DNA sequence: GACATGATGCC
DNA sequence: GGCAATCATGTC
DNA sequence: GACATGATGCC
DNA sequence: GGCAATCATGTC
């Protein structure tokens, strides 16, 4: 297995909390002390593993025999699923106190923006757990499963949601407004029109992933945030984050967020993780 | 060093060879048992060396510090410069004798396809060594240099040349049109509108990229075919392909090319390295 | 000469009074007993004259020599102008009390759309007199001179208010965006996108025309309900209109207005010219 | 019993014959003294009578009840249909010889911008009689009656075929293709979008007019001529024309029409009927 | 949450 | 009045 | 080579 | 006829 490093300190605990809460059935598997699941890279296919190793600092990352020919891809999808270019000591040292708790949080990205941006449209509205389940409902119908790994399927490509029908698609329990978005991010992913890697200007991209129906700012966002590891962007709409706000303005929510540039995306976690978190008693 | 598998045969002279005359001073390096380049993955910055490992089938790549923190994304775009996922059985058993004399012979891919495009552009109607001498004052104007390695320059990124000033641009000499294309194609890079991996409709994407500013088929072909390493295209309008088929129109070439589909742009590449060639009858 | 026919009543004090206060000196002159204007029907110009005739009631068209080759269109042009269509025991009969008092109330139309467009951008956010001379310097400075009655210009046409420099507008008494305002009216009309006679869904066509720059959802109301001599539009955003329905949004109003379907052209016409309406409680 | 008046020489011959030649059926009823048809102007319906008097060379214009609200915008209608503001003397003294056979010849206008639209469009290809008959049956389908005259019923308006399902107008005998262009261009009118009355730069209107689907260069400029009544369009891909100018390509035609400018759709008039007719080679 | 409709200041 | 800027309201 | 114009075959 | 594809041409 290929070994990837990365600077400590690493929360693995919470990534991969954060990871199970979100774990798409039949296509990852995560666990106490790694991570698998499908993955597909053009025709190629298989299962990749990635085991942590704490003593060393390290990232272990097994690859099925599928996988082998594109190896270094699917290497660096796992660096930006698992933010390894993270240096802790940089952001920590800017949030001051809001990331003094748990120093080793980490910006859970993404294998394919493509997926990131389905996953961000089917999670509008409802609970994380829901939305895992509706994700996990899509994928048994329109993926493909893996003859060397038989319970494995991998996540559906563009080609097979675009061509999918809107009402089967509703049938799966989704508004029909909700199915066709899903079907035009396909088409956009099938023409190059949906960035899959971050772009230059992420705030004229996030304008432009809204002119998209049914995106709006906070899938925008979300995205940006998730399917291009995004360091700076907050999600003033969010629902929990509103929460966390109480009687603010989602306007005030950024003027506020403006203190944590140029690490909003990485303030943002940590709201989200801090269970009594309000804003200073300032 | 980390190290990659790539399958035999596997021609490096060629490789090296192809390289060595497209590479750009102060960026690239290229020797005959190694490649080396600067590089820039976000705000990370450093130099990656490429050293071929013929006894092992193994390529070994060795990444400055600096560049460390994103090992991966850096191996993932050796490999893709490197056309590490070729598997030559495949495509020599699919395109017979036409690749029987250079079963080794890979796609040239890039590093980044920003990058790639701006080449593409500026390699537009001029030759290859004077293409090659002027992206290096382009990237000697406009490049970020490493503080850890003043002998080398990180290409231009695309908020750099965005704002760039035309006149400036043709003044290291292309005329005001190329300026100005590269001007639009690194604005639309920076708002994720110029396909930075190959998307699924290939074809589609070729056809938007010919509304760009300065860019007609013959580019968006070649920019598909290396930016995206898009393995089944041809270059039916390149000045060479046209001498390899004699009074051939582009549709006629297009039509015969037909034969070694799927792998059109490997059998291209064959064609074009292959002096005298000609069809059959 | 000509004679058109009208349904009683008709309430022609009112009319040429309206008419009279918005008289762009040059173009138009109005009195007690008739109206007349210059007008222009491609190259054939002249001054056409109305007066009403209330014992036959009937209206008296004559036009000067030079527009009697296209006579049936000045004809048509003034019986927009003057709403002859109109049958106002419908109009009446639905309104009910509130056109009780003025059962001769017509909607005072335009005889060229463009003309009208420009007249609507004219008047927005200054007093009818204002506006009035606004327009008139506008049209002594780009108008056409009638030879045969020297005191008469032509309105400006679309070709030579497309062709004018926004600062020499400005500097007749309007701002910058007026002036681009105009200009970009012009273009429209020239390239026939501003529509010359009532589209089918005004609502959509209105929609259309507040994409247009310096046209805002009250000029382009106040253009379906006099340009296209649209009958069931009304002005909720209007200065006067506001203060008819005291503290009160353009929702609100709108929504109040709904009881006067299809006929809110009107029934606006009616609360305009009403001291002090107030809408029931 | 309204008057209208004309400027001789006027070849009425000619023109109810050309009307005649392209009537359709339950909408216009043509005869050698007479021309009669439908008319709706706004909610306004009834039926229009012209009878020429050559004699005092005037035309009497009778309007059925229902357009006497409107009888000033029917009478503009009718000038427009027959031209009647022509200066032969102008025009015959600026063509010479080619205009010396027919100098009564007048431009063929139309009542309605919209139903020109639809006219010209199913004149594209098939011959005149097979277009009549086309645009009979689509008149019959969505056209509305009158009260008054059962026998007559009116050309339909943009928002019946607006509303019009393609496979229904496909059935009448048209491509599919064709309905749907007569279904944008209902829509268009609707909107406003269609120029109604002749624009000042009649260039930049056909060029935008050749974007809506199933409008060509040729439609485009017979819509002008006779939609719009424009005075100097030449259609150099007209099918008849094209065998008047035999060998010549679009371009030589128009290059050598431009000897007709300012009247060049007389010019075309001219030329089409005038078949031993043929070009100078110098 | 997406999206269409609605209700202070400056040029 | 045109117009951008933005909280606020309200079915899907 | 990019890009305006001009000039065969399937709806 | 409309319109997408294709080929030759003259420019920059």
């Amino acid at each position: 297995m290929y070994t990837l490093n990365w600077q400590p300190p690493y929360d693995w605990s919470w990534m991969l909390g954060f990871l199970a809460a979100r774990a798409v059935s039949s296509v990852e598997t995560v666990a106490d002390s790694y991570y698998a699941r499908s993955l597909a890279v053009g025709e190629y296919r298989g299962v990749v593993t990635a085991i942590p190793d704490i003593a060393r600092h390290t990232l272990h990352i097994n690859l099925s025999a599928g996988l082998e020919p594109v190896a270094a891809e699917c290497l660096a999808k796992m660096s930006r699923l698992f933010d390894l270019q993270c240096n802790p000591q940089i952001v920590n040292g800017a949030l001051g106190r809001l990331g003094a708790a748990r120093p080793g949080l980490r910006l859970p990205g993404c294998v394919d923006a493509f997926e990131q941006g389905v996953r961000a449209i089917l999670g509008q509205l409802v609970s994380v757990a829901m939305a895992a389940k509706l994700t996990a409902r899509v994928a048994q119908l329109y993926g493909e499963r893996l003859d060397d790994f038989p319970e494995y399927i991998c996540f559906p490509t563009p080609q097979r949601l675009a061509a999918a029908d809107p009402q089967a698609l509703k049938a799966l329990g989704m508004p029909l407004k909700r199915a066709e978005a899903l079907i035009h991010l396909a088409n956009a992913a099938l023409e190059g029109t949906l960035p899959m890697t971050i772009p230059g200007d992420v705030e004229q991209a996030m304008k432009t992933l809204q002119t998209f129906p049914g995106i709006g700012r906070w899938t925008a966002n979300y995205f940006a945030l998730r399917g291009w590891q995004a360091k700076d962007v907050f999600l003033p709409d969010d629902y929990l984050i509103k929460q966390r706000f109480p009687g603010m303005t989602p306007a005030q929510i950024r003027r506020y967020a403006e203190r944590w540039k140029p690490w909003r995306s990485y303030a943002l976690l940590h709201i989200w993780y801090t269970e009594g978190w309000q804003p200073d008693e300032a």
